[PDB]
Parts: C-alpha cells; sequence; structure tokens
C-alpha cells in the first residue's frame, strides 16, 4: 500500500536565489496583467448570467494560448438555489493530468448578484476578478518554466462558479462550485485506475486567493497543517523587499504577519478543509472596506501591492514545484 499521499508531509521548496528572484520580479507585468487579464473580468457575472459565459471563455482562451501543456475541464452541474434549480460551471486548468500530486491556486469567477442600483452594476474586482486575473498572469509568467513539466508533482488551477450567495449567506445559499467540486474529487480516484485513493489526496496544498487587490492587505496565518508554507510565503515577501523587488512595500506594512485567526471564513477553502486538504487562505483580515458594494471596482484597487502579490507567488509556486 503505497504512502505516496504522505509524501505533501515531508514536500520542502527548492529555494531561488538572489538573481532567480530577480528574474522572477522582472518577468511578470501588472500593466499586461491588468489590460489582458483584469479589465476583461470586469464585468456583471453571477452564475448563469452572459457575463458568467464571457468570463469562462475569457478565462480558458488565456489559458489555452500558452505554450504549457494545461488541459482545459469545465465541470458543470445543477444545484437547488432560493431561485430554484440552476446550471454552474467550475474551470479546472490542469498540467500532466495523471500526476499523482498536484499544487493547487484557486478563486472564484462568478460576481455576486445584486440588481442594478442607480446604474451601478456590481463587479467583484478584489471578490474575485483580480485573484482570477493573477492566476491567469502566474500562468502566463511562469510559461516558459511550466512547459518544463510536459515527486510526481504538477500544478492545477480551480476557478470555482458560485462561491456567492443569491441572497446573503446561508449554509445551503453559498459555495455551490466547491462544494460540489470537493465532493465530485473526494470520489474520483486518482491516479486513474487506482484502488483507494482519491483526487483529494492528491492535492497537497490548496491556496485559496480571495478578496485581493484593496490597500494594506494583512494575511493571518490560519491554519497549523500549513503554516510552514505561510512562514515561507513570509521568507519570500521579506528576501524580494531586501532586494529591493517590491514597490510602495515596508517591513512594518508587510502582508503576511505572525499571526492566527481562530475564527471560521466562509469561504471555497471549506469543502476541501473539511475533507482534510491542507488549505492556505491567503484572504486579507479586515477584509477590504468596499467588500460587497459598488465601489469594490477597478478604481479601489491597488496596483503595485497586487504587482508584489504576484511576484511573491509567483516565487513560492515555482519554489514548491522546484521549478
Ligand atoms: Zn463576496
Amino acid at each position: 500500500a503505497s504512502a505516496w499521499p504522505e509524501e505533501k508531509n515531508y514536500h520542502q521548496p527548492a529555494i531561488l536565489n538572489s538573481s532567480a528572484l530577480r528574474q522572477i520580479a522582472e518577468g511578470t507585468s501588472i500593466s499586461e496583467m491588468w489590460q489582458n487579464d483584469l479589465q476583461p473580468l470586469l464585468i456583471e457575472r453571477y452564475p448563469g448570467s452572459p457575463g458568467s459565459y464571457a468570463a469562462r471563455q475569457h478565462i480558458m482562451q488565456r489559458i489555452q494560448r500558452l505554450q504549457a501543456d494545461w488541459v482545459l475541464e469545465i465541470d458543470t452541474f445543477l444545484s437547488q438555489t432560493p431561485y430554484g434549480y440552476r446550471s454552474f460551471s467550475n474551470i479546472i486548468s490542469t498540467l500532466n493530468p495523471t500526476a499523482k500530486r498536484h499544487l493547487v491556486l484557486a478563486c472564484h469567477y462568478d460576481s455576486k448578484y445584486f440588481s442594478h442600483w442607480n446604474n451601478r452594476v456590481f463587479v467583484g474586482a478584489t471578490d474575485s476578478a483580480v485573484p482570477c486575473a493573477m492566476m491567469l498572469e502566474l500562468a502566463r509568467a511562469l510559461d516558459k518554466k511550466l512547459l518544463s513539466l510536459k515527486p510526481d508533482l504538477s500544478l492545477q488551477l480551480i476557478f470555482f462558479d458560485g462561491e456567492e450567495a443569491f441572497l446573503h449567506w446561508s449554509p445551503q445559499d453559498s459555495l455551490y462550485g466547491s462544494r460540489h467540486l470537493a465532493a465530485k474529487m473526494a470520489s474520483t480516484p486518482h491516479p486513474p485506475g487506482a484502488r483507494g485513493t482519491s483526487q483529494l489526496h492528491g492535492m497537497d496544498l490548496l491556496v485559496l486567493l480571495d478578496l485581493i487587490g484593496a490597500p494594506n492587505p494583512t494575511f493571518p496565518n490560519f491554519f497549523p497543517n500549513s503554516a510552514r508554507w505561510f512562514e515561507r510565503l513570509q521568507a519570500i515577501e521579506h528576501e524580494l523587499h531586501e532586494l529591493g523587488l517590491l514597490k510602495d512595500h515596508s517591513l512594518e506594512g508587510r502582508y503576511f504577519q505572525n499571526y492566527s485567526y481562530g475564527g471560521v471564513i466562509q469561504a471555497d477553502h471549506i469543502p476541501f478543509l473539511r475533507r482534510g486538504v491542507p488549505v492556505l487562505h491567503l484572504i486579507p483580515s479586515p477584509f477590504p472596506e468596499v467588500w460587497h458594494t459598488m465601489d469594490d471596482n477597478e478604481e479601489n484597487l491597488d496596483e503595485s501591492t497586487i504587482d508584489n502579490l504576484n511576484k511573491i507567488l509567483q516565487v513560492f509556486v515555482l519554489e514548491y514545484l522546484h521549478l
């Protein structure tokens, strides 16, 4: 009986030296992400809407144009909602589908439904169009390195549909896409042909980007079983800072601070956390002041903070994958 699902417990990063850190900092472009990955997503895209369809096509097209061998899958399902039965579609993008282990980055691509108010439309810029754009920019910036994957370990991106409640949060009205996908992965043998391990055993770590894009985010270290990876984010941020590779950034105002949060935050990681998947929840506490208001828009995003986080995230992923 193979002990491969335990490998994630001992997995260590392959740390980048200074010359490599400068290369990564220079290889990501916040302006290109802004124009080509983010702006197209800053539209009304609640589940089942025309914008949901447009967001999904945009995400798939941006992944499809890359050199790395991404395999795209649309996980479409029905769920009861306060408005009756509806259809939802999670987007899953995977490098090396049969590899046993994957580091997984995730966000939700739906936007919360609101009827238009005084000609304003809710586009959830931090929630979570920016996280979506960061995943696409990471795939683009690291494309050459990811092409080399073509430790039986690779990368997977998941864009959840239906994270938001159609009304206000309730156990049954929220997390539609993640509750569905977690159950599906838990009941899917992995790798193909396995007798007793599932796709969830294959998830090394679920890194969920959430509510990112506002000024001065502070991310708490939520879980003891991913604490050592939170510490790696702290170390990466500190070194990129010391090398002068971050913009408008100080250690007093660092993003990854030494501090826990004992409460529960309802989000897409929950259905995975409750089935035993290690999670690194990159959500700030407190939430952006514009949370769930029409002001969660492009104008209120902090460009240099998103740029700094792109650099930190890309370095984390390369180090985790030994690339
Ligand atoms: Zn929200």
